[PDB]
């Protein structure tokens, strides 16, 4: 059930309010009565969203960033937080968000096989490479075909194209 320490944590540490927070739950308990979302469940979710296409593989990526500690499944509060940031942050949280969807190996950089991965992910969702290296060539500063988390930044809040497209700008 829902414990009054986790919430006291969720309407400290969230946008949202203890009454959202408990409206989130009985609907979160409803799809997942045993209090855990897994892979296979938050595909179905975004193939709600997405009948047309394959969300599959985006909904995989989306999906490691909301299991924070890796143990492949979203407990409600990895649920609510992942949401609190990606639909009520403000753009530098945004921006961190998205940086660790792009950063699929977790490594702190994104490459452009990584933005490749990701765009990919979103055509089968819903030349392209060109474009994509064109606007990672113009991020990455020092030439090392890495981005970090300020390159991505940076060039991010002066072209905003490739958040936007995680609908974050
Ligand atoms: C790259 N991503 C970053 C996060 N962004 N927002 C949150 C994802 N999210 C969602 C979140 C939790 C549970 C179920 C869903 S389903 C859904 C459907 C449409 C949208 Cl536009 C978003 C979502 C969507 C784009
Ligand atoms: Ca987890
Ligand atoms: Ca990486
Ligand atoms: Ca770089």
């Amino acid at each position: 059930k829902l414990k009054q320490d986790t919430i006291d944590r969720l309407t400290t540490d969230t946008y949202f309010t203890e009454k959202e927070i408990r409206q989130w739950h009985k609907g979160f308990l409803k799809d997942c009565p045993n209090g855990l979302l897994t892979e296979q469940g938050f595909i179905k979710i975004y193939k709600q969203f997405f009948p047309d296409g394959d969300p599959s593989k985006f909904a995989s990526l989306v999906f490691r960033v909301f299991d924070e500690n890796n143990d492949g499944a979203i407990e409600f509060e990895e649920f609510i937080r992942a949401l609190s940031i990606t639909s009520r942050g403000n753009l530098d949280e945004k921006l961190h968000w998205a940086f660790r969807l792009y950063d699929v190996d977790n490594d702190g950089y994104i490459t452009r096989e990584e933005m490749y991965n990701i765009v990919d992910a979103i055509y089968q969702m819903v030349t392209p490479q060109k474009r994509v290296d064109k606007i990672f060539d113009q991020m990455d500063k020092n030439h090392d075909d890495r981005l970090t988390l300020e390159e991505f930044r940076e060039g991010s809040k002066a072209d905003p194209r490739m958040v936007q497209a995680l609908s974050l700008g």
